[PDB]
């Protein structure tokens, strides 16, 4: 339909996790966590919402979000995942943390809509 973010806006956003992707930071995140090749098993009695820059990009090329501010959840959702399952000060969480804070400049400058 209509109501998934437009082209300029979805184009701003897949710039940005291209450009994350980019950092040796979001190497964690590439894809989405398999526990079982990474030997974690614990991880869904944690983690209910599992979320990578992957699926991100997956969702943004199928039109899925409705507003920017959608993709910046899921963002978070990511990371504050990690956040638990790893911990707050983990290697891996303050990562994430970097990531998250250049995606957040790249956010600040997504086009308007209309």
């Amino acid at each position: 339909g209509a109501m998934g973010i437009p082209q300029h806006q979805q184009k701003h956003a897949l710039m940005a996790i291209k450009a994350v992707k980019r950092l040796k930071d979001a190497r964690p995140f590439l894809q989405p966590v398999d526990p079982v090749a990474l030997n974690i098993p614990l991880y869904f009695n944690f983690i209910k919402r599992p979320m990578d820059l992957q699926t991100i990009e997956r969702k943004l090329n199928a039109n899925a979000y409705e507003t920017p501010e959608q993709i910046t959840e899921d963002f978070n959702l990511m990371v504050e995942n990690s956040a638990k399952f790893n911990g707050p000060t983990a290697v891996i969480t303050q990562m994430g943390r970097n990531i998250q804070a250049a995606f957040e400049k790249h956010m600040l400058n997504m086009p308007a809509k209309d």
